[PDB]
């Protein structure tokens, strides 16, 4: 139940991203309850939170897709069974009330996680983020 | 740009708070300070974290622009801007706080956590009010 290898820690982040950082006016609730299997107990408010700013600033007007732009760098958190991913990601912006336009932002991630479902079956859970916006 | 990614997560590191990564947390901060500054940092760092109880997150983020001077007869550079710190129940509750400081630090140059070798030698904070 619980496949610990740098593809499949790689695979769930580049999906955990998507999800959190990501932004689709028609599969709200779907998207939620994806992201709430990524997240250990602990951090699900926090997700929540994030996931709740998008839907208030893009509503039913703007979509947003989140890549991991960069290498994954990990090392393991000294006398913890926790893992830190660092990375950048890229975030495209494009409005549906146009035809024409993007803009794009970067942002500096840190993610913690551990391992622990027809979604997440191997139980990657995310236990923490920090962010540092780059503009 | 590359100073300003440092500042930031400089700042991010001393003045906000996770209870899940605290120790990493610790640990990143020590590698953005010299050796003679480590010491005061972690007091600083203890006497921060005293408002922050079960479940709390804070965050702090520069809000204003970076005022730049090179110090006379030093490599140190100086910078001065205000923070804002946004403290957040870690509960879906309807309510946050929101604290901001004038901070002025000294920095030099010396790596996964600080590629640069980013080094803060000495801070000075004063309240907003």
């Amino acid at each position: 139940q619980i496949v610990n290898s740098e593809a499949v820690v790689d695979s769930a982040t580049s999906k955990f991203v998507s999800l959190l950082f990501g932004y689709s006016k028609n599969s709200l609730r779907d998207r939620k309850d994806q992201l709430m299997q990524y997240c250990d107990v602990s951090f699900q408010t926090q997700a929540m939170r994030m996931f709740n700013e998008n839907i208030r600033q893009f509503v039913d007007k703007v979509r947003a897709e989140a890549i991991i732009s960069s290498n994954i760098q990990r090392e393991k958190v000294k006398n913890s069974p926790l893992t830190r991913l660092t990375f950048f990601i890229t975030i495209k912006i494009t409005p549906d009330t146009m035809e024409n336009y993007e803009y794009i932002t970067k942002k500096q991630v840190t993610i913690y996680y551990d391992f622990a479902l027809i979604i997440n079956p191997f139980g990657f859970k995310v236990f923490d983020i920090q962010i540092t916006d780059l503009q």
